[PDB]
């Protein structure tokens, strides 16, 4: 029977529709996304900065392109500039500055196909950005999601600036993470397929080059939902938000079944992110549309933005 731990969670902020995309930038500022904010009945999602002492929210960016609003859904911080890479389910991959200005990175992929809306992303230590795209085509196409049909895709945005579609036919691909060798070389890509309760892995052979696709892990529960956001601790244990299960699952480095579970005081953890150089994990959740923090057993895996 999988051991369960029940640490103290502390509320950080609240009232954030669809709270997701927790991230720290290079200065230690903390951000989240509010994907489901609407204006005049249409998408108008937001990227927010959170004051960690008071919980006060500041809107950083409310992305819109040619009158189509964004659904910002997951974030990573860059290394060479203090800017956020934001997966947006209507706009694709955005690069967002702290001053609120932003750019849509690609409208088409390297084969000339229209981009799909993106949900989660993860930098490898070489600076390539691996991205899940569970939505259909970006705005101006009508919004669709691969909850029941297998049209979700996987991308790699390389350091050379190519947006390469590396796989497709996923049923709602969600969290994504890069397992690195001890020497820093990218080794495995892990991809959550949310409703099928599967974690998939590939061997990374280079930028946008994956092979050896296999089922890597299994997500407990039969609840509606499944694996959402995920990230590694510094021992390459993979912590996975199991949306609808009231738990974060903990996988050892070689996957399989969870070796431990973390019980949350809410049903719908959506994403998690470590505060750099600490054991503190920030967790977004959709039961209360709020953000919490708790102490894990060890520090998080160093993010690309902390490397030199």
């Amino acid at each position: 029977e999988i051991p369960v731990i029940e640490p103290l969670f502390t509320k950080v902020t609240e009232d954030i529709p669809g709270a997701a995309g927790p991230v720290f930038d290079k200065n230690g500022d903390f951000y989240i996304v509010a994907p489901y904010v609407e204006v005049n009945g249409k998408p108008a999602g937001e990227i927010l900065r959170i004051d960690l002492k008071t919980g006060k929210k500041t809107v950083i960016c409310k992305p819109e392109v040619n009158g189509y609003g964004g659904i910002p859904a997951g974030c990573q911080c860059d290394r060479d500039a203090n800017q956020l890479f934001v997966a947006d389910m209507r706009l694709g991959l955005l690069v967002v500055q702290t001053d609120g200005t932003f750019e849509e990175i690609a409208k088409k992929d390297s084969e000339g196909r229209r981009m799909q809306g993106c949900a989660y992303c993860a930098f490898d230590y070489e600076g390539n950005l691996w991205i899940t795209a569970p939505a259909g085509e970006v705005a101006p196409a009508d919004f669709t999601i691969s909850l029941q049909e297998k049209f979700g895709s996987i991308y790699c945005f390389t350091t050379d600036g190519q947006m390469i579609q590396v796989d497709t036919a996923f049923q709602f691909p969600a969290g994504i993470a890069v397992r690195h060798m001890n020497d820093g070389r990218p080794y495995q890509l892990i991809v959550a397929e949310q409703p099928t309760k599967k974690l998939w892995s590939y061997d990374i052979k280079g930028p946008a080059k994956i092979e050896n696709k296999k089922v890597w892990g299994h997500i407990p529960g039969t609840h509606k939902g499944g694996a959402a956001g995920m990230d590694f601790d510094e021992d390459n244990n993979l912590l996975v938000a199991n949306w609808g299960s009231s738990h974060i699952e903990v996988f050892g480095p070689d996957g399989g079944q969870p070796k431990m579970r973390i019980r949350c005081p809410f049903e719908k953890p959506s994403a998690l992110h470590f505060k750099p150089q600490t054991k503190t994990i920030f967790v977004t959740e959709h039961e209360n549309n709020a953000v919490w923090k708790f102490e894990w057993q060890r520090n998080g895996k160093k993010q690309y933005c902390e490397t030199l």
